């Protein structure tokens, strides 16, 4: 019965002691969502397609086809271990590249990761990927190799053959973790002999693992025969897949009770001394609420639900918390949490779940809800990766134009990584995303969900703008030419760059704390101290000496720095890779004389005067291509990359195999697919790694600089400081 789950979930949510919150992770096919739906049945729960909220939905034959996970999955099971039962939340995520967002946001909700790896194929680029992903939150990891079945048969090799080409993979693994933190490396590292690392195969439902080995007395030999002899059913009765890596889940992956001092130190930028740090670190259910929403959506019935992570406190209907930054308090609607694969509605949620939440009208992703209006919020979802693609959307009929503006706003709010702008004077909007079939995805679902039949244009590259040099003192003037402001400007370090865009630093943190680390990374006494605003990718440095009413005035002139971020002088294309230091100032006495309307004008225009001094520059977005390739097929799919400003960084001889490490511009991409068969008569398998932006050659500046103004329909004139500073 479902009677009784229900009892059990609501039971074990009040004990941190025997809560898991982990995620499923990997490249793109190795396994995740089998691994996932089959300990689910495993430990009894019923399935998806069963579940209430599913009775009345058909399935798309298209998006089922391809059978790719779009987007992540909540779901639960109870698991008994050494006679104690324990409650495990799962996260099954994506695995394309285009879907990285949602393998962020699942990162942030749990503790642990099950990390897979395909036996055949071994780690491949976005094993990589989510591993430092994990790491980065202090998220602590185990492995599981899958499909060890078709390594058995297809390769029919010898029982020491196996254990050579699996402990290949663990330590290509422990490689990846020691380069990634290498002071923590000999508490992480994964030995085979404990119990951290586990194989099997997850379409036939049997795993093993040493210490269930020798606890049961099967070895090498038996699994080899199992497999050749037709009889992996068999073998799962004696080793069951759930049996094997539920234990390992509870055996080496945290509770909230030791883990959640661990992600605070990287996601929150807090005093970890107050009452809300320490209550955070002892999943206290009486503290104050914080609550960490990582995900919004929307549910046919219930409205709008935001779901994420409970640090500290109780939440129940008609209670009353803050969203950072707004000014009014939302009030609790249904709390619930997810038993098997759907969520149910509780009485009260308390610190240490993975929970859902309905009536927070202001919620967002990466929102914190707090009881205190005046909680530190925690730190931002970071995605390492831009929006590099964009298509235009319209309405196919006119009379759905209002429509359209309201489905593609829910849209972005629920997918933060994809960037909507919404025009309603043309009546086209602009789409941007991570890759093509980001885009489809979205497109395809507006007009079979939301019932809007749009027209897409063709995809186009997003362009960066950055300064190469060093420029300035420049000068900015407000209109009625009584306020003044003086701003150099050149390029943030590399090192002072990583730690914006890892999120190590913040306003948020106390003040010795962030001038330490920057100081630590390179930067001078004097700039770590004047730092006054982290936009993106960029810095603003007060380096005014004291200057009346700039205290007051500087939130105005930080609005005109945002104002060019957004869209810079050169093309109006995103803005990076800026330090901006204010060196002096002149201030009229009186408000109404330095307000919005003279103040952000001038630190506008003295930013762009100073950008195009510096040696403004676009940067174009390149991928890194991977291509595996029989040697016969070597010289044409060589060919095919170089002829798209195709670069080779390496090439790897494994017997008949060539792996192809290339990097190739996002602009020359589009049609890689359907070519790269083409051109080696189908043999061609490949995969890309996001590697970063690059200049575009000082020949090429001018016409492609154009050619953005033109599609934008922007005057089609090149920009000279004259045009600011005037
Ligand atoms: N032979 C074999 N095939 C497996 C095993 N586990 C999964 N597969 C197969 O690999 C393919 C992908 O499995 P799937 O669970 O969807 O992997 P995924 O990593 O979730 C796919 P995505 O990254 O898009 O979310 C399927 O055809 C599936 O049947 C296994 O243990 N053995
Ligand atoms: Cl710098
Ligand atoms: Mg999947």
């Amino acid at each position: 019965r479902r009677k009784k789950m229900v009892e059990r979930v609501t039971t074990l949510m009040d004990k941190p002691e025997f809560i898991r919150n982990i995620g499923i992770v990997a490249h793109i096919d190795h396994g995740k969502t089998t691994l996932s739906d089959n300990l689910l049945a495993g430990a009894g729960m019923i399935s998806k397609e069963l579940a209430g909220e599913q009775l009345f939905m058909d399935f798309d034959e298209e998006e089922q086809k391809r059978g790719i996970t779009i987007d992540s999955a909540n779901v639960s099971m109870v698991h008994e271990y050494e006679g104690k039962e324990y409650l495990i939340n799962l996260i099954d995520t994506p695995g394309h590249v285009d879907f990285g967002g949602d393998v962020t946001r699942a990162m942030r909700a749990v503790d642990g990761a099950v990390v897979v790896v395909d036996a055949v194929e071994g780690a491949m680029p976005q094993t990589e990927t989510v591993l430092r992903q994990a790491l980065r939150e202090n998220v602590v990891p185990i492995l599981f190799i899958n499909k060890v079945d078709r390594l058995i048969m297809e390769l029919k090799l010898t029982p020491q053959d196996m254990q050579i080409r699996l402990g290949a993979v663990i330590d290509k693994i422990n490689k990846l973790i020691k380069g990634m933190k290498p002071d923590s490396y000999d508490g992480l590292r994964l030995d085979a002999a404990v119990g951290k690392v586990a194989f099997g195969s997850a379409l036939n439902n049997w795993a093993i693992s040493v210490p269930f080995m020798k606890k049961t007395g099967i070895g090498f030999k038996e699994v080899i025969e199992y497999c050749m002899e037709d009889q992996q059913q068999k073998l799962a009765e004696r080793c069951p897949l759930h049996a094997v890596v539920n234990d390992m889940v509870i055996r080496f992956l945290p509770n909230p009770v030791q883990a959640q001092k661990e992600r605070i130190k990287v996601i929150w930028h807090g005093d970890k001394g107050s009452e809300i740090g320490k209550s955070m670190a002892n999943v206290d259910p009486n503290g104050k609420v914080a609550l960490m929403i990582t995900d919004i959506s929307t549910d046919p019935h219930a409205g709008e639900v935001a779901t994420g992570r409970l640090f500290s406190g109780t939440l129940e209907r008609g209670k009353e918390v803050y969203i950072s930054g707004m000014p009014n308090p939302n009030r609790i609607q249904q709390v619930g949490l997810f038993m098997g694969p759907e969520r149910i509605e509780v009485d009260r949620i308390t610190a240490g779940n993975i929970v859902a939440v309905t009536g927070l009208a202001d919620a967002i992703v990466g929102s914190t809800a707090s009881t205190d209006k005046a909680m530190v919020p925690f730190e931002s979802i970071r995605h390492v990766s831009e929006p590099v693609v964009t298509v235009a959307v319209e309405a196919k009929h006119m009379k759905d134009l209002p429509k359209l503006v309201e489905v593609l706003r829910q849209v972005a709010k629920e997918d933060p990584t994809l960037k909507v702008t919404i025009n309603q004077e043309t009546g086209e909007h602009l789409l941007a995303g991570m890759g093509e079939l980001h885009l489809e995805i979205v497109a395809h679902r507006i007009q079979r969900d939301k019932h809007v039949e749009i027209t897409t244009s063709k995809p186009l590259v997003v362009y960066r703008e950055t300064v190469s040099a060093h420029a300035g003192p420049v000068e900015g003037k407000s209109p009625n030419r009584h306020n003044r402001f003086y701003i150099e400007i050149e390029p943030l370090q590399p090192a002072i760059f990583e730690l914006v865009r890892n999120g190590e630093i913040s306003m948020k943190q106390q003040e010795v704390e962030r001038r330490d680390i920057l100081m630590k990374a390179g930067m001078s006494k004097e700039e770590a101290k004047g730092i006054t605003h982290i936009s993106e990718n960029n810095i603003f440095i007060d380096m005014t000496k004291g200057i009346q009413y700039l205290n007051e005035t500087m939130e105005l002139v930080l609005e005109g720095f945002e104002e060019v971020i957004k869209g810079g002088p050169l093309s109006r294309e995103p803005v990076m890779g800026l330090k901006v230091k204010l060196m002096d100032a002149k201030l009229h006495e009186d408000s109404i004389h330095r307000g919005p309307a003279q103040v952000i004008p001038a630190s506008r225009q003295a930013i762009q005067a100073a950008m195009l001094m510096a040696g403004a520059t676009l940067l174009e977005p390149f991928q890194k291509v991977f291509i595996h390739v029989p040697q016969e097929q070597m010289g044409g799919a060589m060919r095919e990359i170089q002829g798209r400003r195709g670069a080779i960084l390496d090439m790897k001889t494994e017997g008949d195999t060539t792996i192809i490490e290339a990097k190739a511009p996002v602009a020359q991409l589009f049609g890689f697919a359907g070519d790269i068969r083409s051109a080696t008569e189908g043999r061609a398998m490949w995969s890309t790694e996001f590697l970063g932006f690059e200049p575009i050659p000082a020949n090429m500046l001018a016409e492609t600089v154009m050619g953005i103004r033109q599609r934008k329909g922007l005057k089609l004139e090149m920009p000279k400081p004259s045009d600011f500073i005037s």
